[PDB]
């Protein structure tokens, strides 16, 4: 019949917010980017449509507050372009300027633009004080515009090709409103899930390439958000907040999230060799932080998948790939597999291994450092996942 009309709001894009500050045990300091009377003007795809949207800024790593001058959406037409028809003021309890103190996120208020499945909106934000911003999503796949003075509303960023970025500054999820029923499938993950390697400004991340498969059955209504943090281990800090850390704000918290992929652990395998090696850890130590999140998402009701650590031997042999290494995932795995807790395996490493040595990700799919998939192992590992799981 006709669907009741309550309306509610969904995660329709989302980024992992990391500490550009952070470094790895006895390294040098890292400098944060800073903005002084500039604007960004970053571009997203939106997995889930509807009729209201919402931004969620962040200053969760700010060591000191932040002010938002001026956040506007508007339609994206490509590179830094806008539909300017679609420009719309992002506000914040009515608003246009919002502090956030160090350590807090904020959603605004709900934005009356109509917006439809993968399609691309611009998030501009004007700082007009000078304003570091450690949080970030580094590993973006996207370019991001930078301006001199408020240009949140023109057509386009004028500035020179040199002030691009590839990161995401403070900004964290856009959500959207419908009253249709609707799943988010939220993938949780390192940069295999973040997508490094795909092409730059294409939507090639697996998750971009489920959500294709999602919408080419049907299924509108079932989003994919990404909360893949390149370099990101379950157990220790760097790159990004370890995983158990941040379990609860990026998948038990996602707006709407109904289901979950989890994919994570090769680089706490990997980093112990020469990155970190202060920080060794166990298969059974991955295998209990596995436990405790799949303990707290299936007490939500969330319906929990994870997958198999895909194969890596060739990537920096004796520097990240290791003997030792190999028996950990090969512990993770066989516990992966083996597991009555989880709702189901996907078994990433089963898809992508090489048919002629299972120990290394197949060639074709291999981007060059036999670790991360290029386009075709990404679209590869959508295409492994059974729809029927997602719905």
């Amino acid at each position: 019949g006709l669907v009741p009309r309550g309306s509610h709001m969904y995660a329709s894009w989302t980024a992992s917010m990391s500490d550009a500050t952070q470094v790895l045990p006895g390294a040098a300091p890292a400098a944060s980017q800073s903005f002084n009377n500039q604007t960004v003007r970053h571009v997203l795809r939106l997995s889930l449509g509807g009729n209201t949207l919402r931004v969620k800024v962040s200053n969760l790593f700010g060591k000191s507050p932040i002010t938002f001058t001026a956040v506007r959406v508007a339609k994206s037409t490509g590179q830094s372009n806008i539909d300017v028809s679609t420009d719309k003021s992002v506000t914040f309890n009515g608003q246009a300027s919002v502090t956030l103190e160090a350590g807090t996120e904020l959603v605004s208020d709900a934005v009356n633009l109509e917006v439809a499945p993968l399609t691309n909106i611009a998030v501009s934000m004007y700082f007009s004080s000078p304003t570091a911003m450690p949080t970030v999503h580094a590993l973006g796949v996207q370019t991001a515009f930078i301006g001199a003075g408020n240009q949140t509303a023109a057509t386009s960023i004028s500035a020179a090709a040199a002030d691009q970025s590839q990161s995401y500054y403070g900004l964290t999820a856009l959500e959207v409103s419908s009253i249709q029923k609707t799943n988010v499938v939220v993938t949780f993950g390192d940069s295999i899930t973040d997508g490094y390697k795909s092409t730059v400004d294409a939507s090639k991340r697996y998750p971009n390439q489920l959500d294709d498969r999602l919408k080419t059955a049907g299924f509108s209504r079932i989003g994919v958000v990404n909360q893949g943090i390149s370099g990101n281990r379950w157990l220790n800090d760097f790159s990004g907040p370890s995983g158990t850390s941040r379990f609860d704000r990026d998948v038990l918290n996602v707006t709407g999230i109904t289901h979950a992929i989890i994919l994570l652990g090769v680089n706490d395998l990997g980093f112990s060799a020469w990155l970190a090696p202060t920080q060794t850890v166990t298969a059974e130590q991955v295998i209990a932080a596995m436990t405790t999140a799949i303990v707290k998402a299936k007490a939500k009701g969330i319906k929990v998948f994870v997958g198999t650590i895909i194969p890596f031997k060739g990537a920096s042999m004796g520097y990240y790939y290791t003997d030792a290494a190999e028996a950990k995932r090969q512990t993770i795995n066989t516990f992966i597999r083996n597991s009555k807790e989880i709702d189901g395996v996907i078994d990433f490493a089963d898809a992508l291994k090489n048919p002629a040595d299972p120990l290394t990700i197949n060639p074709i799919y291999d981007s060059g450092d036999a670790l991360h998939p290029n386009d075709a192992g990404y679209e590869a590992m959508a295409a492994a996942i059974d729809l029927s799981k997602l719905q």
